[PDB]
């Protein structure tokens, strides 16, 4: 039916912090091709507080494309959990969110839920993969991770975790999944 | 000149029985896209004879496709050899047959000549890959298999041997040839 | 500024003799498609002399194409080195040279200014790779190899050359690099 829910619960928000690279997207006209250009990255702040209200800063950036004609880009977002969130704890059961596009003091709500949908630790327990997606298949779906590139191996595993979380087969192969090109940057 | 020849002779009818999963097809109209969705999946009963006339039945089946609307489907062939086969014999010097469409006691000539172009044995003398073609280079041809996916390795091989038969080598790529989608089936 | 630079200096063009297999090409009008049909193959004359005036043949071929009706196709280039050359050394600074068409004792002038812009040696001091452009990213480009295939640990080494003779990093993506098809040859 198309619903898709979140596979990777009790996330710690503390561990939401550093450089990810963007390796696939879906083809939402929201975020595709405007968030897809070459060498597309994505900073996490990692948690900050207001009372009992958690939220997260992304700076995005990506490069120019010279036979494109397209200059390069960045722009930035804050995610607000939807659910307070207590002073003793950085855990959520699910990582549900809104979206802002920011500048200076200025925000515009986006998009009300957004969800990460999987998210990986390494032996050192820092975020490898993490996927962020809505509430549907087809709405706004993005696969980043700690490295520019992936092995084979470890993209078919991300590409099951959208299987199991709902997403359908035929949405899983081109043209409504698009690699993010990584090369040269 | 495009004709193509029988390259695997002398075939046992006794062991074209079992499942066989679709690797790739060209681009005939007369099978493409119909019988190239995802999944697609055919069952052979293994012979049957009526009289002198031997013959085999398939049963084709292929999964839905949410993001093109498509229902699932499965329908059902059967392949009479053209050749009487004496009742002392499962074998053939080449399978040469004709096609029908079958629905309960209902039959419908398809094609008068469909062939098994290339069969190669595992080493317990069941068939692990079958192509099946017609006596020109641009009608229908199929290559199944006897498990969802083949190794790079095998695929050159397979490739390889319509060359051997009689296919133009422009027509050993896409979109004349076109693989088809067999994950998360 | 997409203004690209030879990478390779002090050539020999003594070792500019053989037999060389089209890897892939740019999308250049000049080149694309009439010299990136199947099986394209460059032989090289090695040096020649005209007084102090070097230069070189190449006899190009390549094969027929059924599916696309393309008869087989042969011709023949000059390229005359841009300086003068001592007649005491066979080596250049840089390869710099004019290429004309030629058939019997008729040239036409095409091209004032082709580079030889990268040059790999074997462990045998031979020539295994070579790519060959002008003096603007797109400008024609081709690459050549020794063999009809190269590793993937190989093709990526000769992208990495043309990023650092300047090409701008979007370009050296399909569809503006196109691979030659050199199966069945
Ligand atoms: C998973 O979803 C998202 N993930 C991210 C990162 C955390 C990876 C950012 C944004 C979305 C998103 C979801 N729904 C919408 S609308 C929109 N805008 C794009 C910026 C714009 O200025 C140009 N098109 C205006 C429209 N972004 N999103
Ligand atoms: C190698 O060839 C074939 N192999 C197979 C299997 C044994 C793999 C089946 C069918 C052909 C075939 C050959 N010539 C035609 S016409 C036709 N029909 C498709 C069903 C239809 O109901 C919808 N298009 C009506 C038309 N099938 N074939
Ligand atoms: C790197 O560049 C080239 N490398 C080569 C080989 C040494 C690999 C040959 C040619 C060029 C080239 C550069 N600028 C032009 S114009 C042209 N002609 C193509 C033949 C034609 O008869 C049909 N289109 C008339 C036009 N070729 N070139
Ligand atoms: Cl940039
Ligand atoms: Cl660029
Ligand atoms: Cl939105
Ligand atoms: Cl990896
Ligand atoms: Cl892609
Ligand atoms: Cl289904
Ligand atoms: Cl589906
Ligand atoms: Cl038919
Ligand atoms: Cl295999
Ligand atoms: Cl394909
Ligand atoms: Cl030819
Ligand atoms: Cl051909
Ligand atoms: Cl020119
Ligand atoms: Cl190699
Ligand atoms: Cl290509």
């Amino acid at each position: 039916d198309g619903v898709v829910h979140v596979l990777s619960k009790n996330i710690d928000v503390k561990n939401l912090q550093g450089t990810f690279y963007e390796i696939a997207t879906n083809a939402s006209d929201k975020i595709f091709p405007g968030l897809a250009c070459r060498c597309t990255k994505y900073e996490f702040s990692g948690l900050k507080r207001d009372g009992n209200l958690g939220y997260v800063l992304i700076n995005f950036s990506c490069a120019r494309n010279f036979i494109f004609g397209e200059k390069k880009s960045e722009m930035t977002f804050k995610l607000i959990l939807n659910k307070p969130l207590d002073e003793n704890t950085t855990t959520v059961e699910e990582f549900n969110a809104s979206i802002y596009l920011v500048q200076g003091n200025q925000q515009i709500l986006l998009n009300g839920n957004i969800n990460i949908i999987y998210a990986e630790l390494n032996e050192q327990n820092e975020f490898e993969h993490l996927i962020l997606g809505g509430q549907k298949s087809i709405e706004p779906m993005i696969i980043m991770s700690k490295y520019r590139t992936v092995l084979l191996d470890t993209y078919n595993k991300l590409i099951n975790s959208l299987y199991l979380a709902g997403y359908e087969p035929s949405l899983l192969t081109w043209p409504f999944i698009i690699q993010t090109d990584q090369t040269f940057c």
